[PDB]
């Protein structure tokens, strides 16, 4: 009918239905939300600074961070003493190591935030980081995993949060075939929590297991020995394609200098006990002997160069690309996010978020009239086709079917998946249970777990209960996890668990007010005591923590990380 | 050769009425024009137009099988053959959005019945070609159901209407969407 | 509760629930059914005899077969003339070729039964067979496909039913890796239906295509040239690992003896034109030159011996096994089958049939309370575990789901499948259509076609319409098909098509009786004019035709045929 184009015009124009046009009006509601978000990011963006240069914050105005006041002078004294030795006490080794003008990720940050409670009731162990810093680094045109042991040995070298971080880094590198670089500085072991860190599985032995399984798959790895690595820490220099020992302060020992005493205590110099022995000794241990920190870092870079990965990365990830920005300003991402601590769940939207994040502000909807709860479709993220699952409302059987169908197509055509978690939302109606809802949930989870597609999840907010099993979860092998500040990970019910567990717990009929004070308030305190900031990341649950505004850059880092894969 | 093509194209409606270069018998042009008018009033394009709308401009096309079912069946009327201007479908290789694809379109000719022993064979030939060459298929579906007259010839046995369903699953096994 | 066994006793006893105890009472209803069956088998079992020794039935009492009287004297004269030549005119070559005490199948029989209508109105072409005889034969401990060209050349060598039979045999052999043996006697081609048999595809060229594709897969094939094979028939002796030419009457030609005349007509002896030339000619054509029929058959057997397949077959199919019979008498199979030509569908059962066929009369039911329409479960057939799908009633969505689940398990564990076809039975209710019944039917057909498991189907009765797409059909690659006498293969409706097509066909409101006489009676005649005996097998639709009583033996032949497969 008076309409005869050739699909384009209708396409390739600034007027295709594919795009999205949710324009906000900045009203009170927007302000209430936008403002809060701002109230939910300032310190997130801040604590980072405090742990960075940990314990030395000369401004002394860090009231925006709820961190307790710490003895700045002690940390400054320790840093001065350490830097007088001739080694750089910072993450400086990293940004010296990575090529200028390139990107970085800082995979796990704020690790071990106020984790352990000391004997002093008001004092926690001052683990500003997990004892290491981990991030994806691009060296000499080669993408690599960077792990650096921090010089914080006051509490002890490695904790249940340190070895877990190291093992997570090793698993990520092995999955993605990114070579690792380890910067080694250790105080040995922790002889206090040794039962928690040494024996059992997924412990310090699995590091040695991984450093051999990698070299089986011919994924070369490199370690730099800046200081002592004793107590089983001396095997990494031994199990290494290339290793670096600094001329003066680089030391490697299987038995400590105190250990020779009380067992043939003919004590001699710490150099002769296994440290950097530049005298043409009989031992052929340690590939590189470098006179200075810069010399060692330079030789590490030079060894990284001769791996032939530059051609493969350059072919797989195009270095010269034209950035395509979204149609709407990314600062608006905080506004559509609702507020917090609201008796009844507030309202929420997804279209706006996806239209703000994706390229050209576009989307490819599958069936949206049907199973209106769940959202699935294709997209574009900086030159790469992506699939997104974002959740909105209370799940039905049909939503599970649609999810299974989408995941089937994505696995069929080798399209990566992105997850945006939300509430559990399993209806409890009797008719729904009689309609085989459990079978359809199984249909969804089977497809989720069976998918060989790389998978990344990011918390939008309100991910509580067994609903994440429908979409995705840490136990379903997501190659990366990141989080927004307004996240709560809890039991099958965030608010309802309060009501349900109020009924069935040794309660007399009378004393109703005192009981709800003792029951409902207490369970609310329990189920929102956990949050994005503490229960997560600090314990390497969903290790990555980010800002809602800069999500697309992070996801693009992740996707470039997962295309060197076999 | 170059001409009959034109006649089956816009089949049965040749306003020039000078198609003596084609030995085709004179057909009731008014009936076909009436049918096409009624069909286009419905809101759907009665032609191969769906195809050249679907394929990118400036690109090529093949029209794999043409003149299909040319004067094939002899009707009860001795001087009349069944007016199957095409095989009931049109098949050609099409390049869509930079992607080469097989295009199969069911014609709206349902006067004789949807599918014949020449229609299912054309569809199956297209499916075999696509599977051999790993070109994805696009089917434009318009049907009058089945043909309950030659049903023994088209429904049972092998290489029939079931093999279409067989191929549409064997393709998705090989991940050829 | 006072019950503490160890599973057996409860098991390994003559009282396990696994078995089945449907005992008949031989009542009128049984008689009506049992008797009819008997009325449905006598001639089935008989025509076989008539085509066997075709056209020569000395009893002349073959009134039990509706076959028209034929000139017996002419056929006897032809057979006498042919046997005077020195070659055995019968299937005798086969049972001479196969080891004594072994089995045989006769894959396609009654082929080309009264197919073509001649110029004479009351006369059909006398193709007692398809011109060939095909059956699975076990030679020298090696299972092989046997194809023998009958000496019936009165109508012409090969027909649209002959080449289809040959190609079906070749496809079966290639799928099952059974070597073929061809017994070649030809009158050349048929220059009357040549357009129907020579050009196009799936024709005489595909025989030559298959005889080369087999030798690519190293599946050796053997041909015996008893008489002339001209008109493209001379390539099979040329395309053969081993070929046999009889000393006197074995001839091979690319150009006929009449063909030399009118084109340099220097006629010479038919021996010199390409026949058996035992004079040490320059041609190295034809491996074996045998003085007698027995000598040629013996050399064929000797060549078959040196293939090394005996060890592989003996390992795969155990030669020394203990037969386990069912608990109930197989003669009762005809009784549970209802009668025929009944206005409204009669009643039917399945349990009894499966309990009569399987080993030990046992079964392994999946969910039978749910989707009570369709039947699926495991079984035992002569030492081999089997899966059976037998249909009973009108299909639902849940029946399709159960079928898909069963086929999934069977493919997962590599269990063969058996099909017992029945009515279409797709409900037309609006609520059922609104419940996504089409999606569930697609779910079923997808699993049916995708299954790599060997598949065999046998017609129980009433297989009409698109319902077979749910279970299985010829277009879904069943490696064998067999049929019972009471079978009807028709449009989506056997009885209802009459009612529906009565309404919508140029009918005036009045003249109702004359119209139903002209409409309903006519469509009934059309939709039951087709049947098991004519429309099937004779046209190689479901090529195998059997008796209901001897089904388990046939299915056991089929399963042993499908374990030499790769
Ligand atoms: O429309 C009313 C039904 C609401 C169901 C909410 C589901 S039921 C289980 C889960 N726990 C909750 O508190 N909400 C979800
Ligand atoms: O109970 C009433 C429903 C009857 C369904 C009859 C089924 S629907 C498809 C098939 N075609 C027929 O003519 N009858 C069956």
């Amino acid at each position: 009918y008076a309409h005869h184009p050739i699909d384009y015009e209708r396409s390739t124009s600034k007027s295709p239905n594919i795009l999205r046009l949710p324009a906000n009006t900045s009203d009170p509601t927007y302000q209430e939300n936008m403002a809060r978000m701002e109230g939910l990011v300032e310190q997130l963006r801040a604590r980072v600074r405090y742990v960075q240069a940990g314990g030395v914050v000369p401004e002394e105005e860090a009231a925006k961070a709820g961190v307790s006041i710490s003895s700045i002078e002690a940390d400054d004294r320790v840093r001065k003493l350490h830097l007088s030795r001739g080694k750089m006490l910072a993450r400086d080794r990293i940004e010296r190591l990575i090529d200028p003008g390139t990107r970085f990720l800082e995979l796990s940050q704020l690790a071990g935030w106020d984790l352990y409670w000391d004997d002093k009731k008001k004092e926690y162990e001052r683990c500003y980081s997990g004892g290491i810093v981990t991030g994806i680094g691009l060296v000499n045109g080669v993408r690599c995993m960077l792990v650096a042991n921090d010089a914080t040995v006051k509490g002890g070298t490695y904790y249940p949060i340190t070895v877990k971080k190291h093992l997570r880094a090793q698993k990520i590198a092995e999955q993605n075939h990114l070579p690792c670089i380890y910067l080694v500085d250790s105080g040995g072991a922790n002889l206090s929590r040794q039962d928690d860190v040494f024996p059992d599985e997924q412990h310090f032995g699995r590091i040695f297991y991984n450093e051999a399984q990698m070299s089986i798959k011919s994924i070369s790895q490199i370690a730099v020995v800046m200081g002592s690595c004793t107590a089983g820490g001396a095997y990494v220099p031994a199990m290494a394609d290339e290793n670096i020992i600094v001329a003066r302060n680089g030391t490697i020992f299987l038995g400590g200098p105190p250990l020779v005493l009380a067992a043939t205590g003919e004590k001699v110099s710490s150099e002769e006990l296994g440290g950097a022995d530049v005298h043409c000794r009989i031992s052929g241990v340690g590939d590189h002997y470098a006179t200075d920190d810069l010399h060692a870092l330079y030789l590490a870079r030079r060894a990284v160069a001769n791996l032939n990965l530059k051609e493969h990365n350059e072919a797989r990830n195009p270095t010269d690309v034209k950035p395509v920005p979204p149609l709407y300003d990314p600062r608006e991402l905080g506004g559509f996010i609702p507020d917090m601590l609201s008796d009844v769940v507030k309202s929420f939207d997804v279209r706006a978020i996806i239209a703000r994040i994706v390229d050209g502000s576009r989307f490819d909807e599958f069936k949206a009239l049907y199973g209106n709860t769940l959202v699935c479709g294709f997209a574009r993220i900086e030159g790469m086709q992506v699939g997104i699952i974002a959740n909105q409302g209370i799940l039905y059987s049909e939503s599970a079917l649609k999810g299974a169908h989408f995941i089937g197509l994505c696995t069929q055509r080798n399209v990566p998946l992105l997850f945006l978690q939300n509430i559990t939302g399993f209806m409890v109606g009797k008719k729904y249970e009689e309609g085989g809802i459990a079978r359809n949930g199984a249909r969804l989870v089977m497809a989720v777990s069976s998918a060989p597609v790389p998978k990344v999840t990011v918390l939008i907010g309100g991910s509580y209960g067994a609903g994440n099993y429908g979409m995705c979860g840490r136990a379903f092998e997501p190659r990366f996890l990141f989080m927004w500040p307004n996240a709560r990970i809890s039991v099958m019910g965030g608010t309802q668990a309060a009501t349900v567990l109020t009924l069935t717990n040794r309660n007399l009929k009378n004393a109703s007010e005192a009981e709800i004070a003792a029951f409902k308030d207490k369970v609310k305190k329990k189920y929102e005591k956990e949050g994005s900031c503490y229960y997560s990341t600090a314990r390497l649950w969903d290790d990555g923590v980010i800002a809602p505004e800069d999500t697309r850059v992070v996801v693009a880092e992740a996707l470039r990380a997962t295309r060197l894969a076999p």
